[PDB]
């Protein structure tokens, strides 16, 4: 699909079974999610954006589905106001900027 | 152009006669870029991002040429991590995101 730009884009993503809203981010080099208790191991981490460092766990290998398109790979879960996907699972998805 | 998104896409922005590098970033509803002087008037605003909230300077109607597009637009201006593009001036530009 062709996703424009007049508000904000979001889509609907799954993640085990949370169905959750997340912005489609090219300025994301990473996957944040809003705080959620996935199982597996994990890493601590910090990513810096306006404002300041939050603190996330850094999950890896994680199948996530954005708009019926497969992924697979690193998410960062953290106190983000907003679930992000990043540049990592874009590409996945065949994802482009286009103008 | 088509960009994909292995890779940041960083773009070259023309500003004030200045040439600058930006990111462009789906996830921002705002333009920030990073301290600079611009001229005219401005209004003092707070936005926020990931990490919490920052100041910033407001300048309004203010040209951008981005990747050879041009844009005239609200440009903010404060510490921001690095400057970003947002939606505000990538829907000028008419950047979709495609997958
Ligand atoms: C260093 C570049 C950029 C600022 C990074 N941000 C991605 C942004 O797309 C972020 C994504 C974002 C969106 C909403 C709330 C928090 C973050 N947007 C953002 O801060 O936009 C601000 C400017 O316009 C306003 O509209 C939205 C907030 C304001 S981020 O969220 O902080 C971020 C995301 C993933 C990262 O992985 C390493 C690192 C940082």
């Amino acid at each position: 699909p062709q996703i424009t730009l007049w508000k904000r884009p979001l889509v609907t993503i799954r993640i085990g079974g949370q169905l959750k809203e997340a912005l489609l981010d090219t300025g994301a080099d990473d996957t944040v999610l809003e705080e959620m208790n996935l199982p597996g191991k994990w890493k601590p981490k910090m990513i810096g954006g306006i404002g300041g460092f939050i603190k996330v766990r850094q999950y890896d290998q994680i199948p996530i589905e954005i708009c019926g398109h497969k992924a697979i790979g690193t998410v960062l879960v953290g106190p983000t106001p907003v679930n992000i996907i990043g540049r990592n699972l874009l590409t996945q998805i065949g994802c482009t900027l286009n103008f």
